[PDB]
């Protein structure tokens, strides 16, 4: 089994689940963790789906933000409970929402496009790579769509949450092809993972 | 004047240069530094061009990589000479270039697409966000197009350089609108900066 693990925020949770299921690594680097019958590809979160879709990994993990920002046909075998953070709409405190076309800066343009559509809004979406909270103060946009965990970064930049778009959690996704060619091996691993994951997230 | 400063690797050098011109900050945060007449937006390198539009920022700094990857209409008066790094074609040590279609992973798909066209190659480009050196190792691609500085990340992953695409330098870029509406002030700053670059 080859796994695509999301570096960053979800990295320790996922690796601890793997540790809890019995996985042991003999050789470890920044990009690659190798054990008997198991190899972990440590990749950027948005590259998880790519590794699976291209078929070089069997199972992968990513947050809801990745899953909703880039649609794939990956299979989600089960639900991982813990809410890690939230995707919200935010803008300069007290100033509300623009009447006409809304300028929204974000790292998640598709998510943002989808949200605007559901609101019947006219939006002008400005894609950014990070530090999205700087957009409103610089005059680049009126609002932003971004992730928040406690609201600290928004608060400190005097932005306020105007709407909660979706709660973000960790997801397990499986390469369809692997699901059929290594069926019992994948089922088995997935059963143990779920056992461990259920426990971890709830108790 | 509003400046778009690339966060990260080039940050303090640029800030030192600004400091040498006579900039004086009154308030400073991780994403914004403001003082009499000059405001700095500390943004991701790839976002520098996106802030140099309409009336948001006036002058910015970014690598050749950003400029060649993203089609921009920016005025480019000059650049900072230092050879920070290089955009290269790389692959597993000894394997060379695969015949026919080459699978290339990269964080710079447009650059790779242009590169392949210039070689007459049929390529299958796989965009990645980071740790591009893992692709060849994992079997995701045959080759990579990525930035190298010391060559250590490539060398320690048994990847060798197959071709130097371009040297990367820090370009000074200016919003065309700003160059029209704040000509004197933009030019005044650029001369002070160009003098500091030289001396240094």
């Amino acid at each position: 089994l080859k796994l695509a693990i999301p570096k960053g925020r979800l990295e320790e949770k996922v690796m601890t689940y793997l540790k809890k299921t019995g996985v042991i690594f003999e050789r470890e680097s920044s990009i690659l963790r190798e054990g008997k019958d198991i190899v972990c590809f440590m990749v950027r979160p948005f590259d998880v789906p790519t590794y699976l879709v291209h078929g070089v990994a069997d199972i992968g993990f990513c947050g809801t933000d990745v899953l909703l920002e880039k649609e794939t046909s990956l299979i989600q075998p089960f639900f991982i409970p813990t809410n890690i953070s939230r995707m919200v709409l935010a803008g300069p405190k007290g100033r509300g929402i623009p009447e006409g076309e809304k300028r929204i800066a974000t790292k998640f343009p598709n998510v943002t496009q989808r949200y605007c559509e559901s609101k019947g809004w006219h939006c002008r979406i400005i894609p950014l790579k990070g530090s999205v909270e700087l957009a409103p103060i610089a005059g680049l946009s009126d609002l932003i769509v971004d992730i928040t965990e406690t609201g600290r970064t928004l608060k400190e930049n005097n932005l306020e949450i105007l709407d909660e778009i979706f709660v973000i959690r960790t997801h397990v996704v499986v390469n369809p092809v692997s699901y059929r060619t290594k069926r019992e091996e994948v089922v088995s691993f997935l059963e143990k993972l779920q056992e461990v994951i259920e426990h971890d997230s709830n108790e």
